[PDB]
């Protein structure tokens, strides 16, 4: 059978941050309250985002006492390197144990690990952080997927469905865990796009329990993954770039990026629904990762979509903003209990089949198709 | 059927550094002659590596441009990305185009890509920069295996037999793409598992085509990918870590770790073996990371293998030093040649099964069940 997802859990850093607090809070804290025109370019950058709280694992102190990451472009690779490596297992082990929980199975019966992450790279890994601090067995197969940025969430879908299908009996955990911690920095009037990040990123972590074959007795489905496609977007190249440098991640962007997604979704919808024989776009269900936010305006006009088939992906963008990878995790779940709790007749509001959106650097479009399961 | 071998490649930077005269090479190019005795300490590391040559893309002119570079701790992560981020696509592609040459189809039946290497993280990833170069088709699956270390020789086979065994029809080229750029360092009193890097880690990439139900009349298969295992091993946290600093890759290693590989090998022999019906370790052909010789020297000695069961992995180490990823691919190639030329009954030494062992941090052993082709 269908690779199936059977458990969904989230987790957030405690500290939470309005949005509309936020303009005044950063330039606070990063010694930028002279630069006026660029506080205010900032606060159209939050008030445009759409986003209403974002959870934020760094804190006023942490950034007193490293103030290297309050600089544009401060020596400080390290500092965020001491923090973020014990955090994103850390986030990531708090998901797991929910959805482990929901999942009802022993830990010992989860066969594979895939851990996602952006938020810093270490040897051993986050997969193995979490193997030892979840208690998982010596012999769980992982698959440690770095720096994939905000397409991973799909990713790891796709990964998961060639995992769970070739390996009977298997059950994979997958986490995802991000933050901003890698990325913080001051403002600087000549590196708008960093601003751009400092107004949409945030923290989250989302745990999956997937399998194929599920035993109805014991275990319920959510969604099934019926196919994962992946596809780079012609002229692209370069209008998303993240650099790993001494100064932490630096986030480098293009003018139209939300162009490039809009003017090619329809070709890997056509990919996808093809074989299915499905060609009407509001006939099936909406994930899309929504942590840019004009993608989604574009997207939406472009294709004609109704007005709510993106409300789900729009309101953890509200509700958490930009969690790169999580997101779309986070968006599931809240799409199968907004449906429990309104009586729908299936997990993708009613729809027997949905789509999933993954949008990232490369221009990379991860597109994976979903079906519903009933009430 | 089993996912399949079918082709395999390797490439090496043309710079190359004899190990008889390494420690007075690099002791005066890091301006370091007056350190008498941690130089003797490293002549013995030299010596005893058994490595002769090792292929460096790192010239004493691209030092020299880069001197925080031969510091022990000097601030250089940029430096190191700048050179590294290139070399690495640069060196796979390299690899790549003769595995397609040897598989023979077009390129435009590539399904799947896997890249992996631990020499430098960005966003887009070195997946993307050989797609771009090889010109692939830009709906390839791409996964992108950062930072594993040694042991992801192993994990990209594990990878590749779970994307190609549930996708009838796929193609995954496979490429492992390593070098020294973010390891090289000058040496220190007080930090001197850094100078065992420095005897023993080289570059080189390595490129293989791999997918299930071969084309008999077209495609010619090397190996078969029976079963892939991960473990960690009991109580040895922490023996092995490298960390990604503002001073680029540092390495930490403690002296027992051939005591925990030799200790616990033969556990996972069988456990992998035991579906076979095969209890004797002689009896089947042998492909084990050679990074670490003091591992295989105590593997060797605790299971009472004949001292030529690791002759092709301790050949390769010989002549090419520790690429990390790449060496257990280097050795699949060198013993399906020597079989071949040899007239053996197999590209598995004329042995029916065999085993590829990744060793890595973690402590991490990948067990991967192989099966021979006849002549």
């Amino acid at each position: 059978g269908l690779a199936t997802i059977l458990a969904i859990s989230t987790a957030t850093p405690p500290n939470c941050v309005i949005q509309a607090d936020y303009p005044d809070y950063y330039f606070k804290i990063t010694n930028s309250e002279h630069m006026t025109e660029l506080k205010e370019k900032f606060r159209r950058l939050c008030e445009k985002s759409m986003i209403r709280k974002r959870h934020m694992c760094l804190t006023e102190e942490i950034l007193k006492a490293n103030p290297n990451m309050c600089l544009h472009m401060g020596t400080s690779l390290n500092a965020r390197q001491d923090i973020s490596l014990v955090e994103v297992p850390k986030l990531g082990k708090e998901a797991a144990t929910k959805a482990i929980k929901e999942w009802g199975q022993p830990k010992s019966k989860i066969t594979h690990l895939i851990f996602c992450t952006s938020a810093g790279v270490d040897m051993p890994g986050a997969d193995y952080q979490l193997t030892r601090l979840l208690g998982l067995s010596p012999e769980v197969k992982r698959m440690m997927i770095y720096q994939q940025g905000c397409y991973a969430g799909a990713t790891v879908l796709r990964l998961a469905k060639d995992l769970t299908e070739n390996n009977k009996g298997s059950r994979v955990l997958i986490v995802c865990s991000e933050n901003t911690v890698p990325t913080f920095r001051g403002p600087s009037d000549t590196h708008i796009d960093s601003l751009v990040g400092q107004a949409l990123f945030a923290d989250g972590a989302a745990a999956l329990i997937v399998g194929a074959d599920p035993d109805a007795s014991i275990e319920r489905p959510l969604y099934h993954i019926v196919s994962a496609s992946q596809t780079l977007l012609p002229d692209s190249d370069g209008a998303i770039e993240g650099h790993i440098r001494e100064a932490g991640l630096t986030v480098h962007l293009k003018k139209d990026v939300p162009a490039f997604f809009s003017a090619n979704i329809e070709k890997s919808l056509v990919d996808a629904f093809t074989p299915i024989g499905i060609s009407d776009w509001n006939s099936i269900f909406w994930i899309a990762h929504p942590g840019g936010p004009a993608i989604l305006d574009q997207v939406e006009e472009k294709l004609g979509l109704r007005k709510d088939k993106l409300k789900a992906s729009r309101h953890v963008m509200s509700e958490f903003g930009n969690m790169s990878s999580a997101c779309v995790l986070f968006i599931l779940d809240e799409m199968r209990k907004t449906c429990l709790e309104e009586g729908k007749a299936t997990t993708g509001e009613g729809l027997d089949w949905g789509v999933l959106f993954g949008f990232g650097p490369g221009l990379t479009v991860e597109t994976v198709v979903l079906r519903s399961v009933p009430i």
